[PDB]
């Protein structure tokens, strides 16, 4: 039962703002990816359950993409190694779910 904990401030692409990056507090506990407007907020602005994620992949310029059946969620980190850590953690959880 993979239960990592990653949390930190990431930039998240907002399509509702005509595709501009907005600061979010993000947390992945192995069951779901939650993003909050602030780490002080009780409730997240959005939640992606692991069961909804079909793929997570890296992209240019320190981005990773969480891809579901109908949607993509694009996050940007401060460094490449940080992006790798989020992407490979998500990939590992998805590999466990898949197997």
């Amino acid at each position: 039962r993979l239960t990592p904990l990653l949390s930190g401030w990431l930039d998240k692409l907002s399509p509702q703002g005509n595709y501009v990056f907005q600061r979010r507090f993000v947390q992945f506990n192995g069951r779901s990816l939650m993003y909050f407007g602030s780490d002080k907020d009780p409730f997240p602005k959005g939640v992606i359950p692991l069961t909804a994620i079909e793929m997570t992949r890296s992209s240019k310029d320190n981005k990773f993409q969480v891809i579901t059946g109908q949607r993509v969620f694009v996050f940007r980190t401060e460094s490449e190694a940080q992006r790798d850590m989020w992407c490979s953690t998500l990939q590992s959880c998805l590999k466990e779910q898949r197997l």
